[PDB]
């Protein structure tokens, strides 16, 4: 029950102060999977900030949980992926550590919509 502009204007705030924390551009593009060939063998959803930003502007994200459940995923497929003792593993944690305060920030001035 809120205006759609306002709204997508945050999301995409919100994206960039995400992107800001992966500071290795990491996260930035799909897993190249020309270079992982088995990823797809154990990660059922890839996803990545690019997409991200292609599923805004779609509007696939019409509410706040739907854009940090890709978040989420980004997180998520990157734990599962990689080894404990990987750089990979460390920066996804990074990001779930540093992203969670920038959600939870966008997603109460979401909530005064
Ligand atoms: C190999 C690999 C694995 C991997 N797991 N999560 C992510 C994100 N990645 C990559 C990202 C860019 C390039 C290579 C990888």
């Amino acid at each position: 029950e809120m205006q759609l502009t306002p709204f997508l204007i945050l999301l995409r705030k919100t994206l960039e102060q995400l992107q800001e924390k992966d500071t290795g551009n990491i996260f930035s593009e799909p897993v190249p999977l020309s270079e992982v060939p088995d990823y797809l063998d154990h990660i059922k959803k890839p996803m990545d900030f690019f997409t991200m930003k292609q599923n805004l502007e779609a509007y696939r994200y019409l509410n706040f949980d739907d854009f940090e459940e890709d978040f989420n995923l980004i997180v998520s497929n990157c734990l599962k992926y990689n080894a404990k003792d990987t750089i990979f593993y460390r920066a996804a944690v990074r990001l779930r550590e540093q992203g969670g305060a920038v959600l939870r920030q966008a997603r109460r001035q979401a909530e005064k919509m």
